[PDB]
């Protein structure tokens, strides 16, 4: 067990490079999905407002 304890500190270094990685993956997998999110509200913003131009234009009409 002195072995395994001993490395153990040996290999924490690589245990907070992991523990970083899998964080920033989580992170950046939540950043996608808010990103998709504000472009799904543009997209939707985008026909609400064509649908009043084409409305609004056919009041002109």
């Amino acid at each position: 067990v002195r072995a395994d304890l001993q490395a153990t500190a040996l290999l924490a270094s690589r245990g907070f490079a992991l523990y970083n990685a899998a964080n920033l993956k989580s992170i950046d997998f939540h950043r996608r999905i808010e990103e998709k999110s504000l472009a799904q509200l543009k997209r939707q913003m985008e026909r609400i407002r064509a649908k009043q131009e084409k409305h609004r234009q056919g009041r002109v009409d």
